[PDB]
This record gives C-alpha cells, structure tokens and sequence, in this order.
C-alpha cells in the first residue's frame, strides 16, 4: 500500500495537504465569483474584475502546486466538493477587497497550522515547501489587500463611486 | 430589478446558463483529478497528465466564457458547489480516456438541450453563441477522445502497460 | 584551534557533515559504476549510461557543496575511503533504477538525520542550507526514479529487453 | 490598534526586528567610517575605501529590508539613535578587516537570537525571512572577511605597508 | 600632525564640515523614516514612500560628498551619533511634506552659515564647493517641496484622502 | 564468458587497466582534498583551490576514459575502494605542489608499467591509447608542477606568505 517514494511523510500531513488543496480551490472559486461580480453591467469595474480573475488563477496554481507536492511525497490526492462562495453579490470594490483580505488571512492561518503540524512531525521538506512557496506569498497578498482597503476607505469607498472608479483606474489599471 | 442591458433573455435561459457554468466547472475539476492521477509515482504517464491538465484549463475557460455571456445579456451568475469527481483513482489511461469521452458527451448533451431551449425562446444570439463557441468544440473533443480510446484499445490497453507508455510518448507527447 | 569564522557550529554538526560528504562521494561512485555497466557491449543501453553518469556528476557536485559549507562554517574537512559499490554487475535497467531509488532514499534519510541534529543544536543556517540545496533535490530524485521503475515494470522490464530498449530511447533519450 | 494585516506576529518579534534595524544601520555607519578612513591622504588605500563603502551600502539595504518586513507583518517601525562607531581611526587595513569581522559576527549573533525568538513564537514566516535573506549572507561575509584577514596577516600586515598596498591592488581591486 | 595636503583650511571650517556631515546624515535618517511611514499598510502611499526614500539616498550622497571634501582638504572626519527623527508617525502626506520643507530650510541655513564662515576665513575653494554642490540643490529642493505643499493644500490635504491619493498618483507617480 | 568484442586483450592488461582506473580516481580524490584545503578560511588561496579542483576533475575524466577503454576492448570494470589521501592538511601551496608532483610522477610510472605490459602482450591498440591520451598529458603535468615548485621556492615559499599570495594571483590567477 505504501508508495515506493514515500519517506518521512505522516498520514496527518497528507490529510492536511488534501484539506489545503480544497481550501485553495475554494479561494480560487471565491475570486472567480468576485471577478464576474465586477464584470456586471451594473457594477462595471473592469480592473477590479481583472484583479480578482488574476487572483483566482493564482489560487488555482497554488492548489495544483499542492497536488504536485502530494504526489511527490507519495501521498494520495483525495478531492472534495468545492463549496460555493458566501456571496453572489459582493456589494462594492471595498467590500470585495475586505472579504479577499479575510479569505487570505484564513488561508494564511491554515498554512501556519500546516507548518506547525509539519514541524511536529519533523518533516523539514514539507516545512520548507510551505515557507518557500506559500507563507511569504500570503504575507505579500495580505499586505497588498490591506493597502487596497486603506486607500479605498481614505478615498471614500464604498459610498464614493468616484472613489472606486478612480481606484480601479489608477491603482488596479 | 431588470438589468438595463437585458433584452430577449428568458429567465429559463439564464438558469440553464448557470447550470452549464456549473457543469463546465465540474468538468474542469474532473480533468484536474485525472491529470494528477497520472502524475502519481505509481502511474507516471507524464503526457496523459499534461493532456488532462490542458483539458481542465480549457474547461475553466469555457465556464468563464459562459459567465461572461451571462453578464453580457444582463443575467446574474449564481454559483453552486462544484461536486468532487466520481473517482479518485482512474485506473488506466484507457479508462480515463473513456470517462473523459463520457463526460464530453454529457456536456455536449447539456449544450444541445441549452440550444433547444434558446431556440424555443427565440434567442438567436444565445443559439449562435452556443453554436460558435461550444458545439463544434464538443464535436471535435468527442472525436479526438474516441480516436484515443480506439488507438489504446487496438494497442492493447489497459492490460498492455507498454501500450499506454507508447501512446503517452507518440500520440500525447 | 577554533576557526576565526566559526559561530554556532557544533562539533556534532561538523562530524555529520563529514559523514554526509563521504556518503555523497559514495553515491557518485555507485552511479559511475552503473553508468559504465550500461556502457558494456553486452548491455549497450547508451541513455541509461548517460543518465547514471549525469547522476554521478551531480552527486560529486553535492559533495563539493558540502565541503564548501564545511569551510564556510569554519569546520574542517576529514575525508575517508570511498567504499566500492555493492555490485559490479547491475543486471538490468530496472534493477539499476531500483538500486538507485534505494540509494537516494538512504541519502535522503541521512540528510533528514542531519537536519534533525542541526535543529537540536539550534543551527538555523545549517538547517536552511540542507532544506534549500538537498531535501527538495532528494524528493525530486526519488520521485523521478520511482516513475522510471514504475514505467519499466509496466513495460515488462527486466524480462522484456524490448521494454528496456524503448525506455532508453523514449524516456532517457 | 492592531494592524489589519497583522497575523502570528508577536510583540517580542516586532521589538527584536526594530533592534535589528538599528544594528544594521549602526553597521552601515561603521563601514562608512572605515571607508572614509581609507580615503584619507595619509592612508590612501582606494580599494579598501571602495570595499567598505560597498559594505556600508549593503548594510543600509539590509536595514531597509527589515523595515519593509516590519511593515509587511503589520508591526510598527520605531527608530533609535545610530551610535557613532567605536573608532575614528581604524589604524590599518588589517585592523579594519578584523573589526569588520567582529562586527559581522555580532550581527550574525543578533540574527541567530532573532531566529531563536521567532522559532519560540512559532513564526515560520519570520524564521524563513531570516534564513533566506540574512543568515547565509552573514556566513558568506564572515568567511570573506576571515579570508581577507588571513591573507593580510600572511602577507605581513599591518607592519608591511607593501603587503596592504598589494592586497588593495590584487584582492580588493 | 598637519596633513601633507592641508592648505588654507581653517580648524573652524573643518569642524563646521563635520557638523554638516552629521546634519546630512540626520536628514537622510528623517527621510528614511518618512518613506517607511508611507509604506505602512494603514497609510499605503507608495509614491510618497518612493519619493522620501529617494530623498534619503540623496542626503546620504550629500554626506558622503562632504566626507570626501574633508579628506581632500586634509581635515579629519569625526562622526557623531545620528539622532532619531522627531516623529515615528508623520500623520499625512501634507504633514510629511511640510516637515521635509522645514528640514530642507534648516539644512540650507546651516549651509549658508558654513559659506559665511568659509568667506570669513578666505577659503574660496570651500565657498565654491558649497555654491556648486549644495546651495542650488537646496534652493531647488525647497522650491519643489513648497510646490508639493501648495498643491496638496489646494487639493484638500490632509483631510481629503482622495487628495493625497491623487497627488501620489499624478505628481509623485 | 568471453565478450563478443574482445580481441587481442590479455587478462593481465584488463587487470592493469582496472588498477589504473583506481589510481586515477585516487588522484582525483587527492586533488579534491588539496582544493578544499586551500578553500579553508585560514589558508584562503582561491586560485590554488581552483587549480587543484580543475586537476581533480581532469583526473576523474582520465578514470572515465580508462573505463570507456575497458568496455571498448570487452574487458570488465571492477572497482575498488578509493583510499583517502595521505593528508587532511597540506601545509602550504609549495607543499601541495610538491605532493602533486610526486603523485603525478607515480601516475606516470604506473602508466609506463602499463605500456610495458601492453608491449609485451603485443597490444598495439592499448599501447597507442596510453601514448595518445596519457603519457604526454603526464609529461606536461609534471613539467608544469615542476615549474610551479621552482617559482614558489625562488619566491620564498613556504615561509613567504607574500610569495604564495603573489603566486596565487599572478601564475594561477
Ligand atoms: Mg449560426
Ligand atoms: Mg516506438
Ligand atoms: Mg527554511
Ligand atoms: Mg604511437
Ligand atoms: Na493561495
Ligand atoms: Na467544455
Ligand atoms: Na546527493
Ligand atoms: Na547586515
Ligand atoms: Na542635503
Ligand atoms: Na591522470
């Protein structure tokens, strides 16, 4: 039953990786929803839409990289349903950015817990995988989203549609 | 409530489009599963894996194009859960190709039903959208998968692992 | 006696590094033996020979990088005999690949033990050296060798000399 | 009061980062002093001066990268006075190199203590930041300075002004 | 004790040059603080941050040019502590620009006093050094900062965060 | 048992070739040891280190060429342990060069004995192989090392560390 390649790879780590794969796919789905919310004719923020579509694709890349890891270590991928996002209507550029920030912080928390498990199971390869490919990426993403939220709020989002328009143009464009 | 852009776009068409979006996302997820099945160290058919990963990305593109359509017509996207694929282990290159063929024929059937609904609701834009972007794509995909299955079977798949190896090399490589 | 550069570098780490240097040189010698086994006129698998020669040179590079590390930290290199490989005749492409997989897993195990020692001695530089340059390299190498073994077995190695021939051509060529 | 981006970032880590920022700025100031010591008409070792000026700028870069980290994690930078270097007159190329070696080892020790704190606070992002950008840089710098000191001493520095001249020309030039 | 190169270089001029070196280093430190204030996630004015970082580096260049002068004339550099800036939090783009203007005017005043001393000591080389490299630079810098402050105030800074955003984009970007 | 390619290839020649393979691998190991001796922070002669590393790689090439010969003639390679070098610490550039000269002369002597055996066994192919690829290479290497030793001694090695420094720079650099 044991993969010929498997070495120092705990069942708990394999399961946590599968959970992280699902979470990354969920994040991709959330960002896709946000993108096409901004593509609506009654919202019409093209650069918001583009930004979130980019994020969706990036999240899919993260999921695929975790799947690759899983196979590299000799674990077995078990996929689960990708839950629909919490909202169909994201209300505003500012609200979408805040929800994105919350999502990214949740993903970061799950990654940190994964790192903690890896450390406890003395899996330095897994630890450094997480460190190299995920943790700094998350920190950067959270910082960027926080900057976006800060700017939007100072500009007067979400009540200032001019604010969101100009943010779309000058920051995201 | 009615979108300022909406014209000649029936609620039934909007709902059917949302269903097709979900089906395309499901197909993408299935192909992703198949790809990483072939990336396993105990399967190790790199070109099968690449082929199905390409298919996964193509299906994602199809879903995104349907979402774009939905917004173009003034319908509203409602996402649902993306169900996990029917299998974690796809058993063989031949079996994966046969399951892909079945999936593609199911997608084609749903597209045909969508076209029929569009026709009944006198939505020529929707009809020609389906015709231009989806129906021929499906016909080609089904023909290609059928060719693959035919070749594999004649080569001796799935019992001939040499067969699958050489197919991976010479057709998919 | 203490090197002017030495800082936070435990004697146990220095000794373990010297052992790892020897192990890498041993692995380079094993791969050299395998290469020239496949260069024999009665074996004549040129791409197997090339693959293992490449592996031999890579292992030499790994040893030299460990020696460089040793000097960087202010430890002192102590070389030992490089033991001859376990076999003169590696019997088959499949058997050589399986022995290579076993060797790589042994090297990986020694690296993991080195990492564990580094961690206990609170040597984060050494830990990250191992993580960056060795652990992922090992994981990749083990995965690749496992893929090779899987393919060969499915093709019918080692009884199918046609199998090994075609593997030599299409995978390693 | 808590930054919207802050996650898994302990107050003790924030304070230690601020201390490291100050230490890096101090090191920059020390190297600047050494550079312009060698620019004196009664010392006149242009390549020593250039080497230390380069080191000063590198140390400034290190400080700025720590400040960037601080903001990325949602900590707050608190600057302190940059103390003047211990010497105005560094006496010789050899003495300056030895003082530089001592400084680099002190910076390395502070970084190691920072890593230890990060580890205890389960901050893998901070740990890997330190590992990636600082620890190996320090090891290299210490090794290089040790090489310089060794060469100078063997050449006959600091009593052999010919020694220092030729070192300036052939190593640092 | 007297440098072989020293000619027509008064002790008072040497001391004043050392004071100016310290002041330039202080200005560099102030601008660095301002830059990283604007890099905060709760401020997030990237082009303000870039502008002040540029100013910091320019001030360092000015200090280094004064040190070079000091050695050229045969004076001896004596470094002092670089005091921390007056603020950790610069409150706003407008407030930072006003503080920068005040700092630049203080630096200009010190340069003018240096020129006056040089003139009194009949040091035409020192006078023309100051004139060529510093005084016009200061005049330009003060004019630019005044323009920035004027624009920000007219736009509605610091109460209009939209004002500061658009200034960051269109003037500093 | 006899190789299909074997012709005019005596068992004594095959055994002598295996011995020469081992000797070349030993020489490679010796040069590697010397290289990393010179890479030590307390020796720090980078160009000595580079020179001996080059020699190590050249010796490995010589061994591989002998292994290729062995297979070409239909002999069978039998590897033995590679003994550790006689020293961990080579004391000086001059001493290392003298030991290298001694090693090269020993290798040359073994090659000459191999040639003598080949001649007695009327193996003109083997004779001309040795002549073409090895004997002149050895003569050149011995001459070069003798030149190095001569220069170092005249410069004042090993007591003149300035001597070794300048040799490292001007001859080996
Ligand atoms: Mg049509
Ligand atoms: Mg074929
Ligand atoms: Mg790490
Ligand atoms: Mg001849
Ligand atoms: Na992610
Ligand atoms: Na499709
Ligand atoms: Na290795
Ligand atoms: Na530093
Ligand atoms: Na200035
Ligand atoms: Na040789």
């Amino acid at each position: 039953s044991t993969s010929q390649v498997r070495q120092n790879y705990h069942q708990d780590s394999e399961a946590a990786i599968n959970r992280q794969i699902n979470l990354e796919l969920y994040a991709s789905y959330v960002y896709l929803s946000m993108s096409y919310y901004f593509d609506r004719d009654d919202v019409a923020l093209k650069n918001f839409a583009k930004y979130f579509l980019h994020q969706s694709h990036e999240e899919r890349e993260h999921a695929e990289k975790l799947m690759k890891l899983q196979n590299q270590r000799g674990g077995r991928i078990f996929l689960q349903d990708i839950q629909k996002p919490d909202c169909d209507d994201w209300e505003s550029g500012l609200n979408a950015m805040e929800c994105a920030l919350h999502l990214e912080k949740n993903v970061n928390q799950s990654l940190l817990e994964l790192h903690k498990l890896a450390t406890d199971k003395n899996d330095p390869h897994l630890c450094d995988f997480i460190e190299t490919h995920y943790l700094n990426e998350q920190v950067k993403a959270i910082k960027e989203l926080g900057d976006h939220v800060t700017n939007l709020r100072k500009m007067g989002a979400p009540e200032s549609g001019l604010a969101e328009y100009l943010f779309d143009k000058h920051t995201l464009g």
